[PDB]
């Protein structure tokens, strides 16, 4: 029995411009191993229009398993607004008793453009000899 611990919250900012790509990206943390991208679909599911598209698990090198992180792509807005939902809610998908953080891995921002150019990649093409 105890009732009688509590604690306070607290925050951190600070961040200078760098790059030219970034998109509004949230970032998963406290993520094990064993993680499966369903903590994180479950996660959002009813707060978000997304899919498997956005939700992303880069896995290590040593093994073929998590690096305890994942991502979620986002629009500028919904991502500096999803950031703050996040904060209060985890999925029943909580494989040896992890939770899952929030963290925000943005850089720049962006604005409205297009582009246009040429997208071609060869040399020659040879595949046989003869004997």
């Amino acid at each position: 029995q105890a009732q009688g611990v509590l604690a306070s919250q607290a925050l951190s900012q600070g961040s200078e411009p760098s790059s030219e790509n970034a998109n509004d990206t949230i970032i998963l943390r406290n993520l094990n191993p064993h993680s499966t991208m369903d903590s994180i679909l479950g996660a959002l599911a009813p707060y978000a229009v997304l899919s498997s598209s956005n939700v992303r698990v880069i896995k290590d090198k040593q093994t073929q398993l998590n690096r305890g992180f994942a991502f979620i792509q986002l629009s500028t807005i919904e991502a500096a607004q999803l950031l703050q939902i996040l904060q209060a809610l985890h999925p029943p998908l909580t494989i040896d008793g992890k939770t899952i953080n929030v963290e925000f891995a943005k850089g720049s921002k962006r604005d409205m453009a297009s582009n246009e150019g040429s997208r071609i990649s060869a040399a020659s093409v040879a595949s046989t000899a003869i004997a």
